[PDB]
This record gives structure tokens, sequence and C-alpha cells, in this order.
């Protein structure tokens, strides 16, 4: 842990794709409004490498069109500016991303009616992307997280069925292997890592948005439900900060939520902690130092 670290929410969707970049400070309850993305995007992912925030993929649903994004953009909190980076090989909307040893893995997502099982890896110093082994399953709305330098792709939608399946990427073998399937089918879940487990919170089972939350213990290979969130949500933002899980916004079939809930694993409870400045879903979230 270190002092100064904010939860950054980029992009999102409410009626159309959004360009907002806003940062929450758990220490004081405040929100900062920062530089807008150069292009509005929903269905993107956020991550951090080297103190810099990256916005990856997504789609621009605007009045004039609906364009899937191959973009990678980098925000520097020291300048409050976005800078374009090299684009991915293919547009990826409803993407999932994970960082291993300073490299960004872009996983799955859609391009029109195409559902991608393809995965590619970004090298920041070289500003280059290269394809890695594809997943065993095509997954859009996929949740991705990294634990112990292994990358997990959880749930999603293959174009016909929402999935309870999950798989793991072993970088030294450039190989994907299926792990135990979740107890619940989830597309658009928030996926993150806390302690020695991969959590999957919320999402959509094709009928309902979910409030259940389950975690995969990488040693025992089981999925166990924990306490459910107060509010059902899908297409939520998620991150971990100071040993707690934060879920931001999402859609529950009636409202684009502004609710932010925080999970304490020691008490197995969720608390409501703040509200976003407006309700939105399909955002990209990550933590880095304050600007
Ligand atoms: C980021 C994201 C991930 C997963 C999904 C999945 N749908 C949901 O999760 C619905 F529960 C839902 C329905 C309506 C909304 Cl508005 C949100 C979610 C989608 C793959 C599926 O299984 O069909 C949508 C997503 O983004 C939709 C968008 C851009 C409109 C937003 N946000």
């Amino acid at each position: 842990p270190k002092v100064g670290r904010l939860i950054y929410t980029a992009g999102g969707y409410f009626r159309q794709s959004l360009s907002y970049l806003e940062a929450y400070n758990p220490s004081d309850g405040t929100w900062l409004r920062l530089a807008d993305l150069q292009v509005p995007r929903s269905g993107l992912a956020g991550c951090v490498v080297g103190g810099l925030l990256y916005a990856v993929g997504g789609r621009n649903n605007s009045p004039d069109g609906n364009t899937d994004s191959s973009a990678l953009d980098c925000y520097n909190p020291m300048t409050n500016q976005w800078s374009p980076c090299a684009p991915m090989s293919v547009p990826r909307n409803r993407i999932g991303v994970g960082v291993i040893d300073g490299h960004i893995y872009a996983v799955g997502g859609s391009h029109g009616c195409i559902h991608h099982n393809s995965v590619e890896r970004y090298e920041p110093e070289r500003d280059e992307w290269h394809l890695v082994a594809p997943m065993l399953t095509r997954r859009i709305g996929v949740g991705v997280a990294v634990l112990n330098r292994l990358l997990y792709a959880v749930g999603g939608f293959d174009g016909t069925n929402r999935l309870n399946s999950a798989e793991c990427y072993y970088p030294e073998r450039n190989e994907w292997r299926m792990i135990t399937a979740m107890n619940t089918i989830r597309s658009g879940a928030g996926v993150c890592v806390l302690h020695n487990c991969i959590y999957a919170a919320g999402g959509y089972d094709g009928q309902d948005q979910l409030n259940s939350v389950e975690r995969y213990d990488v040693e025992t290979e089981t999925w166990t439900f924990v306490a459910p969130m107060k509010h059902r949500r899908s297409a939520l933002g998620i991150t971990v900060h100071q040993g707690r899980i934060y879920v931001l916004g999402g859609y529950d079939g009636h409202t684009f939520l502004d609710s932010v809930e925080c999970y304490d694993p020691d008490t197995d409870t969720w608390s409501e902690v703040t509200r976003m400045t407006s309700g939105r879903s399909g955002v990209g979230v990550a933590v880095t130092m304050e600007p």
C-alpha cells in the first residue's frame, strides 16, 4: 500500500458512450473530474503500468455512428493529458485486460458480430502489440484478472450463450487451460484478485443481472459464494484497493447505477461508500497515484 492512490473511472455508457475520466479518493470521499478521453468509449478496460493509466478498446456509440475501438490511450496523472499509443491488431469492444510483468494483455471482445477468442500483448517501452495464444473459448463481456503472474478469463458471452466457464493463461507455455467453471453463468461480471482468489461479482446470466459474488481459490480450484452485493449489477467497474473490492456503477435492468459498494473480506460484508457523479455502466477502472 502507498498514500495518494485514487480509483480512476474512464469512459462508460448512459444513452451513448462517454468520455469521462473521474477519480475517487477513498481517504476523503471526493471525486476529481480529469481530462476527457479523446474519443468517447463504452465497453473498454482500464489498467495501470508504471504509474500510467491505459484505456483499452471499447466502442464509440455516438449520434453519428457505432465504431468498435482498437485504440490504446495512456493518461499521465503528472500532466493530466491523454496520449495515443500503438493500436491493437483488431477492434475489441466489451474487452477484458490484465497486466503481467509490465505488459498489457487484451482479451477477447467483439468487432461487429465477430466474437474474439484472440489475445494480444502490449509492450509499453517498445510501444508494440503482438498476438499470443488465443483462448479456448470466444468471449465478449469477459472479466480478466491476474494473480501470481497467471492471467484468468472469466465468463462472458460467445454470441449464443452466456458462460459460467473460465480459463487461465500460463505465459511460459503460451497456453490457455480451462479451470473449474463458476457456479453461475456471468457475462459482464466485475473480475478482480483479492488475496489468493479470483472474484467474479455481478454480471448477467441472460435473464437477470446478478448481485451474487463468487471467488475461485487458485490452490483448491473451487468457486465459493461470498456475501452478495446490495445492488444487482452487470457491466460494472471493479478494482481492489487496500485489501477491499470496489464495484462501481453498472446496469440492473432499470437504472444505470451511480452506486459504489466496497467489500471487506475479513467481515464478508459490503458497504455503500460513495456515488459516482452520474449513473453509468461499461466503464474501465484502475488505481494509480493522484494527479
Ligand atoms: C461492458 C459489457 C459487458 C457485458 C455485457 C453483456 N450484457 C450485459 O451484461 C447486460 F446485463 C447489459 C445490458 C444493457 C446494459 Cl446498458 C448493460 C448491460 C453482453 C456481452 C451480453 O451478455 O449480452 C454488456 C456490456 O456492455 C453493454 C453496454 C456497452 C451497453 C454497456 N454498458
